């Protein structure tokens, strides 16, 4: 029957394609070009309506939503007819504005199909419930077959990959990027399966590189995933993993690297969060040697740096983890001794935050107030009690005080390096398991890191992932450049306009060159008399007139302003002078160096500098560099509402998105050249009074500037 080509999918074909009963019917339904349309809305974006009337100048019109609403005519907008009604590429629709793309990837939500393609992009909106689409019926369906001979899917991406390795001889890359929340771990796990499912077997820790790849997930995941607001179990870190293959894609070896833990989180957290899944994991008393090895009770709440928002998530159950974490250790090859090892320094941290300070009674200086949880860092750590007490009050040379505050931060911030050190370690450690003596050619690297943030409140950090996510576009950018002139090329068609990842270089600039805000900042951390306001003048100074990317901040308190590809971002610079040096206590670091536990002194054998800004740019430049060695493809992944209510969308939300990731900006700058093109001469173009420079010929098809088929099928 008609549906023969989704027979081999069985009973995922109604999530990945409707039937032909279903496509025929959409097309009959009741459609007039003239009323049907999209405006803009207060509350929601955009709002399909239905034309009443014109002024003559504005147009009136009935919302979906029930609603009459009156507009100026530039900002009605017209709808694609039924014939594109949940198109599976996006590139092919007439029209290609705001709304046109946001409705269509609804209509395909709101039947479930999660999964959309534009042009170079698969869009992957967030379905809040388990589809049976990855099963290996499906992967069997995907194997070996070309983008446009199956329906979208993120299975599609991954045998292409593959596949272009084997038959260019060339590093493939995918790019999973959006909104925490958005399902970018839910993606990237299952390409890193689909790879291992399919992968060939080169010649001969615990199991295969397959299991240890795969194991190396619930491992990180412990240490650097917690519940946020946003999602149970959010990544704060980046991370770019390359699985390498040998000739005939043999899995070789793969390697990881992990960009900007969220240090702060180890010791703070909002009302609605958690610190790191892995507290809770050991606290869940599942593994009982490890309360007693950490001298430890089970209740959250006897321990001030882990319990100062929530404890349990109904979703997750800690006690479960707890043994996902473990057994992959010992996938991973930990020895007794290694996993112990990171056990202690958790509790460690757990203990430090719990050492409480007093001034002395005729003097501005403190000290200790209790030392029992002190004496348990102290051994945990294999570290003398007596001295480090000393240290955190009397830093050393020159000896300086400390209250209560300066002793509390300090203990903080070496709580915050100890953990991020030990995470560090612990991916070096997995990439050492990950290694092997196999022969490699080629391989395809998978990149998980939060797309653009715009928030309320725009710090340091959010500078640090705007600035990746700008490299990361302009890369997109460049990529599709090429590929239009290799098609303006082979069609035979003269096209002139600059590289598309050009339009980037401004912001770049700005942002990374010599003198930039990366260089001034990391000046200004050189001179000890530097403040947050002697930082916020040089910049101005630097650039307020000079570049034009650099503005006032708009009317919580913002500095400057930087116009990036996605928006005006406001930027709060209070600091981070602080956030880019990480100054800590010399004294307790010199005890950590001579500590009895091998770790701790494995971690801060090599220390201090490098500045957080300078480390960002040297991970940045590896990760590009990586990247441009490659083919790459392009994930955009997307979450539909705030409450996780599946099937349900929310339109400024997804409009939002849509203008930070990149869709709109694939599209805008396709739009510079001749974006519509139709296969078939020149004569029946060449008698209408319809503006001729509007179109071209080419070999193939012919050329269109858009809005030339919109007044052609208008006519029509
Ligand atoms: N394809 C999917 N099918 C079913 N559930 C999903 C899917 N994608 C995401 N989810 C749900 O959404 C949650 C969060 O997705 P996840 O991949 O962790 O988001 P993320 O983009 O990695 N956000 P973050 O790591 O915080 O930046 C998951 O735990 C699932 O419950
Ligand atoms: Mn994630």
């Amino acid at each position: 029957g008609g549906d023969s080509e989704m027979a081999v999918f069985g009973a995922a074909a109604p999530y990945l394609r409707k039937s032909e009963k279903e496509r025929l019917e959409a097309q009959t339904r009741p459609f007039d070009l003239k009323k049907d349309v999209f405006v803009p809305d207060d509350k929601q974006e955009f709002v399909k309506a239905k034309i009443v009337s014109r002024e003559g100048g504005k147009v009136t019109a009935e919302t979906e939503y029930g609603k009459t609403v009156t507009v100026k005519e530039d900002q009605v907008m017209q709808q694609n007819p039924p014939k594109f009604d949940k198109i599976e590429d996006m590139a092919m629709l007439t029209f290609l504005h705001e709304p046109a793309v946001l409705y269509n990837l609804k209509d395909r939500y709101g039947s479930w199909m999660i999964y959309t393609y534009s042009g170079l992009f698969c869009v992957t909106v967030n379905p809040y419930k388990w589809l049976p689409v990855y099963t290996p019926e499906v992967v069997a369906a995907y194997r070996g077959k070309k983008r446009s001979e199956a329906p979208p899917h993120i299975f599609s991406i991954s045998d292409n990959a593959y596949q272009y390795m084997l038959t260019d001889r060339e590093n493939q890359s995918i790019l999973i990027t959006g909104e925490s929340g958005a399902g970018k771990t839910v993606n990237t796990k299952r390409v890193i399966q689909y790879f291992a499912v399919i992968a060939a077997i080169g010649d001969r820790g615990k199991g295969t590189l397959e299991d240890q790849i795969i194991q190396a997930n619930p491992a990180l995941e412990a240490f650097g995933n917690a519940k946020t607001v946003r999602n149970d179990n959010s990544s704060r870190f980046g991370k770019f993993i390359r699985i390498h293959f040998g000739a005939t894609g043999k899995l070789a070896s793969a390697d990881i690297e992990t960009y900007l833990l969220e240090k702060s989180r180890v010791i703070f957290q909002l009302k609605a969060e958690r610190d790191y899944h892995i507290f809770y994991q050991i606290l869940s008393n599942k593994k009982p040697e490890l309360l007693d090895m950490l001298l430890i009770t089970n209740n959250p709440y006897d321990y001030a740096f882990i319990s100062q928002g929530e404890t349990t998530v109904a979703s997750i159950d800690d006690a479960e983890e707890l043994m996902a974490t473990d057994n992959a250790f010992d996938v991973l090859g930990f020895t007794s001794e290694e996993k112990n090892s990171m056990y202690k320094l958790t509790g460690a941290i757990m203990h430090f935050g719990n050492m409480k300070f007093k001034l002395k009674q005729r003097e501005e200086q403190a000290e200790p107030d209790g030392t029992e949880e002190a004496d348990k860092s102290a051994y945990l750590m294999g570290l003398n009690s007596a001295d480090l007490l000393k240290g955190l009050c009397h830093p050393r040379y020159v000896t300086k005080g400390q209250n209560v505050q300066q002793v509390i931060y300090a203990t903080g911030a070496l709580a915050k390096a100890v953990y991020e050190r030990m995470f560090n370690w612990m991916v070096t450690r997995i990439n050492a398991t990950l290694e092997t003596k196999q022969p490699r050619q080629y391989f395809i690297g998978v990149l998980d890191i939060a797309g653009f943030e715009i928030f309320d409140f725009n710090s340091f950090e959010q500078l640090c992932i705007n600035f990746t996510n700008e490299k990361l576009q302009q890369f997109f950018n460049h990529h599709m450049f090429v590929l239009e002139q290799e098609e303006y090329k082979k069609e035979g068609i003269e096209w002139t306009f600059i590289d598309f990842g050009m339009d980037l270089q401004a912001c770049i600039d700005l942002i990374e060159k010599p003198m930039g805000i990366m260089s001034i900042l990391e000046e200004e951390c050189m001179f000890p008399k530097a403040t947050d306001m002697t930082f916020k003048a040089k910049l101005f100074d630097n650039h307020l007139g000079k570049s034009a990317n650099f503005q006032k901040p708009r009317n919580p308190e913002a500095h400057f302003s930087l116009i990036h590809y996605a928006g005006i971002v406001d930027y709060n610079i209070i600091g981070w002078l602080q956030k880019n040096k990480d100054p800590l206590n010399e004294t307790v670091v010199g005890l950590y160096q001579k500590s009895s536990l091998k770790l701790l002194s494995t971690l801060f054998a090599n220390y201090a500098f490098q500045t957080v800004s300078a480390l960002h740019r040297e991970n940045l430049n590896k990760l590009m560099t990586n990247l441009r060695s490659t083919h790459p493809h392009f994930v955009r992944c997307i979450i539909p509402n705030e409450t996780k209510s599946p099937g349900v969308m929310d339109n400024p939300l997804v409009m939002h998105q849509l203008r930070c990731n990149g869709v709109l900006e694939g599209i805008r700058i396709c739009r510079k050249g001749f974006p519509n093109r139709i296969l078939y001469a020149e004569k029946l173009l060449s008698s209408l009074d319809i503006d001729h420079n509007q179109y071209k010929f080419g070999h193939t098809k012919v050329f269109f500037k858009a809005g030339l088929l919109g007044l052609l099928e208008e006519m029509r």
